[PDB]
């Protein structure tokens, strides 16, 4: 979540105030996945060291 | 013995994988000679200094 600041003014006397509440918003992060894949044989397996 | 890394890839859900197999190669250095020949006399190494 994140958020802005609060607008102040500059008021007289007597005066009423501004409506200054600040606005929000919402950041989002999705997850992705990567992968490799290396075949081998079963003669390779057992003669290469 | 020389050889490179594996290529990965951003696959996403229930997709195939590439074959990724890296690939070898052998680097060979041969010997070789060098020769140099110099000749005297018998006189000589008993006289030259």
């Amino acid at each position: 979540v994140s958020s802005a600041a609060v607008q102040w003014s500059w008021d007289a006397e007597f005066e009423e105030v501004s409506d200054d509440s600040p606005e929000f918003g919402q950041p989002e992060i999705p997850v992705k996945k990567a992968q490799g894949f290396v075949p081998i044989s079963i003669e390779a397996l057992q003669d290469e060291a």
